[PDB]
C-alpha cells in the first residue's frame, strides 16, 4: 500500500554508456568505436563485435576491469530524483541491478557506488538479481526494452528509461517511457497510486 | 506456473553458525562463547553482547573478516537437495540472501561460494536483498523466524528451516518447518503445486 518503485542502476542511475566509451577509447585508442548516438541494441559487445572481430572481447574487458562500475558518473538528475522519490509519502524505492557474470568487483563496487551517492542507509534498498520479473513492485524504471525471466506475469509496469541504444525504438502501446530524470517521473508514479 | 522456491543461504545452505563459532574461538580463545546448542534468537551478536560487554563487537569482526563467507561449509544435504530441486520439472529455484552491511567481501564471496558448490550457471539464480518480502515466489525456506519488510503480504509461504537458534520456537499454526535437508522437502514443494 506504499507504492513500490524499482529503479535500475546501469543506464538509469549510472552512466554506463559514457563510462564504457571513455574507458574503451583510453585503453584501445587505435580501435574503432561506437559513438553514443550510434549505439543500437542493449548489448554493447554485440555491436562492437559486428564492427570488427576481436572487439567484443576488448569491450567486455572494460567492464570486467577493477573500478569500472565504481567510477561511473551519475546520469543527470538521477541522484536528486531518486532521493526525492524515496522521501515521498507512501513510496518505497529499491535500486534493482543485474550484475555481470564476472563477480570479482561488480557487486562490491555497486554497493560502494550506492553508498557514495545515496549514503549508507540506502544500502538497505539494493536488490541484485539477474531476474527482475521475480521482484514485485508497482513500477520498474529500466532502460532495457525486453525484460523477461521466470515470472511470465510481473507485477510491475515496465517504464522504459531512454538511452542511446533504445531512443529510436517504437514500443507497443500502452508501454510508456521516462525520457530522462528531467521528465515528469512524479506523474508516472501518481498514475499508479489509488 | 513453474513452482518458484527461494532458498536462503546463511543457516540453510551455508553453515554460518558453525563457521562463526570456530573462527571466533580460534581468534578469541580466552573469551567466553555460546555453544551451538545454547544459541537463541536470530542475532548472534546480541547473544554475545549479553554474555559479556565488548563481545558483540568481537563477534561482528568475525563475519566482517575476509574469507568468512567464502570458507563456510555447506550444511549436510544442502547442495545435493538444491541441485535436485532445481532439476525438477516445473520448478525454479533462487538462492535469496541478505548481505551484511559491510560490503567489501560478503557479496563477492557469496557469488564465489555459489560458483564453488553449484557451478557458474547457478550464478543466474542469486538474489541479494535485505528485503525478502519484495521477492515473489511460492515458497521461502529460511531459518529466520520473523521475515518482514516493505511488502505486508508476501506471495510466498515461509517455511522455517531449523537452526540452533530457532529449534525450540513454537510457531503459530499453520506455519511449517523444514527440519533439515534430510527432511522431506519434496512433499513441501508438492503441497504448493496445482
Ligand atoms: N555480458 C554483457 N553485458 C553487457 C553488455 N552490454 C551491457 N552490458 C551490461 C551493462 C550492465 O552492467 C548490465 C545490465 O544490467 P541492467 O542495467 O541492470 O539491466 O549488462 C554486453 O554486450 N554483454
Ligand atoms: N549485523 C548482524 N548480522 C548477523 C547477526 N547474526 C547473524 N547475522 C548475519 C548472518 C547472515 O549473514 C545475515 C542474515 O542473512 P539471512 O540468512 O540471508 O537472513 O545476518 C548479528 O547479530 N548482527
Ligand atoms: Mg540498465
Ligand atoms: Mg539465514
Amino acid at each position: 500500500r506504499a507504492l513500490r518503485v524499482l529503479v535500475n542502476m546501469d543506464g538509469v542511475l549510472a552512466d554506463f554508456e559514457g563510462g564504457f566509451l571513455r574507458k574503451f577509447r583510453a585503453r584501445f585508442p587505435d580501435q574503432p568505436f561506437i559513438a553514443l548516438e550510434d549505439r543500437r541494441g542493449f548489448w554493447v559487445s554485440e555491436q562492437y563485435g559486428r564492427l570488427r572481430p576481436g572487439l567484443s572481447e576488448k569491450a567486455i574487458s572494460i567492464w570486467e576491469s577493477k573500478n569500472f562500475f565504481f567510477e561511473l558518473e551519475p546520469l543527470p538528475g538521477a541522484v536528486e530524483a531518486v532521493k526525492e522519490m524515496a522521501s515521498l509519502q507512501n513510496t518505497d524505492v529499491f535500486i534493482c541491478t543485474s550484475p555481470i557474470k564476472m563477480f570479482k568487483y561488480c557487486p562490491y563496487e555497486k554497493y560502494a557506488w550506492v553508498e557514495k551517492y545515496f549514503g549508507p542507509d540506502f544500502l538497505e534498498q539494493i536488490v541484485l538479481t539477474r531476474d527482475k520479473t521475480v521482484v514485485s513492485a508497482d513500477l520498474l524504471i529500466d532502460d532495457r526494452p525486453d525484460i523477461t525471466g521466470a515470472e511470465p506475469t510481473p507485477s510491475w509496469e515496465h517504464v522504459l528509461f531512454t538511452a542511446c541504444h533504445n531512443q529510436h525504438l517504437q514500443l507497443q502501446p500502452p508501454r510508456r517511457r521516462l525520457h530522462s530524470w528531467a521528465d515528469d517521473w512524479k506523474a508516472i508514479l501518481d498514475s499508479k497510486r489509488p
